[PDB]
């Protein structure tokens, strides 16, 4: 099956999945020069006082923070977007060494790690339905540099030592998405993606332009993790990234100048 290793790695994907060489695919390198500035587009609503964490699971690609979805509690609204995207889970991707590790790059510059708060269309009624449409999910895509720690990180941080392997998950309630947010809410939108298999071309990005810092102990433990199940051999779960794709017939637009 697929993965990020030499022989099932992003240049295989194709062959079991051919939307990947679309005409929409994410990642992309964010040109900060050539990104449109649209004045027209509003500022985004993130709104997250009544979000619900249920579990916390590593799937062997990356570990997802799932979140009770049935009701609308945590909500991402405005921006390029119209009606209202429910906050299902975020996840992250994250490089073995400090300078690689994101999927988007800006300028071709490569942070450590790269957030995603994935959320789906409400009107399309589950999350099924809405990888299926070009508007089916808008997922919030935020930078994360080594530096100063993240407090808002640790305790997703802290549990990481009960979902080391594949299939693995524990309970995780109570935690707080907005401690994962950088101060400005500035963004660059285009339409792209899923980052991994299927690759399915439902994603509105929002990536923010202020990266969030998180210390060298907190990504180390990012970097213990495990893409096997227990019992089997161990292989480190790093650089769990796609590389930047091709743009295509697409203009990125910007929400600041
Ligand atoms: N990195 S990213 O934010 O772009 C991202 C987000 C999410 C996924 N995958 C999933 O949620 C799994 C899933 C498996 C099948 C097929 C579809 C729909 C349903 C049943 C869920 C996808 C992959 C990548
Ligand atoms: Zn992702």
């Amino acid at each position: 099956h697929w993965g990020y290793g030499k022989h099932n790695g992003p240049e295989h994907w194709h062959k079991d999945f051919p939307i990947a060489k679309g005409e929409r695919q994410s990642p992309v390198d964010i040109d900060t020069h050539t990104a449109k500035y649209d004045p027209s587009l509003k500022p985004l609503s993130v709104s997250y006082d009544q979000a619900t964490s249920l579990r916390i699971l590593n799937n062997g690609h990356a570990f997802n923070v799932e979140f009770d979805d049935s009701q609308d509690k945590a909500v991402l609204k405005g921006g390029p977007l119209d009606g209202t995207y429910r906050l299902i889970q975020f996840h992250f991707h994250w490089g073995s060494l400090d300078g690689q590790g994101s999927e988007h790059t800006v300028d071709k510059k490569k942070y450590a790690a790269e957030l995603h708060l994935v959320h789906w269309n409400t009107k399309y009624g589950d999350f099924g339905k809405a990888v299926q449409q070009p508007d089916g999910l808008a997922v919030l895509g935020i930078f994360l540099k080594v530096g100063s720690a993240k407090p808002g990180l640790q305790k997703v941080v802290d549990v990481l030592d009960s979902i080391k392997t594949k299939g693995k998950s524990a309970d995780f309630t109570n935690f707080d998405p907005r401690g994962l947010l950088p101060e400005s809410l500035d963004y660059w939108t285009y339409p792209g993606s899923l980052t991994t298999p299927p690759l399915l071309e439902c994603v509105t990005w929002i990536v923010l332009k202020e990266p969030i810092s998180v210390s060298s102990e907190q990504v180390l433990k990012f970097r213990k993790l495990n893409f096997n199940g227990e019992g089997e051999p161990e292989e480190l779960m790093v650089d769990n990234w796609r590389p930047a794709q091709p743009l295509k017939n697409r203009q990125i637009k910007a929400s600041f100048k």
